[PDB]
């Protein structure tokens, strides 16, 4: 589920264009009802995957092993419009750059959860 959640490498959406509102629907968040709050990564897959061997610390939400990227890196936040109602769905488009924190699990031991965006 994180690749299709939050992994979107090629892509550097600008402020509020369509960029969430088409991905939130393409990425299956918006089917039944809105997900209020998304955030993309528009980093190779292999330098995310690397964040699993950075800086260890504790997760923003339920446990799972969390870790901070050495770099901040580019982000996207989505965040549902205060005009929105199912089944139409509209989102604010946010770019940032900012340290990622990631839950990490498995063999290959790799992200699993987007945990939260430093600062």
């Amino acid at each position: 589920a994180f690749q299709r959640q939050h992994m979107d490498s090629d892509s550097s959406p600008s402020s509020s264009s369509t960029y969430c509102n088409q991905m939130m629907r393409r990425r299956n968040m918006t089917q039944g009802r809105c997900k209020p709050v998304n955030t993309f990564v528009h980093e190779p897959l292999v330098d995310v995957q690397n964040v699993c061997f950075q800086e260890k610390v504790t997760c923003k939400n339920g446990q799972g092993n969390c870790y901070k990227s050495n770099s901040s890196m580019h982000i996207t936040d989505c965040r549902l419009t205060n005009g929105s109602r199912y089944p139409n769905c509209a989102y604010r488009t946010s770019p940032k750059e900012r340290h990622i924190i990631v839950a990490c699990e498995g063999s290959p031991y790799v992200p699993v959860h987007f945990d939260a965006s430093v600062e």
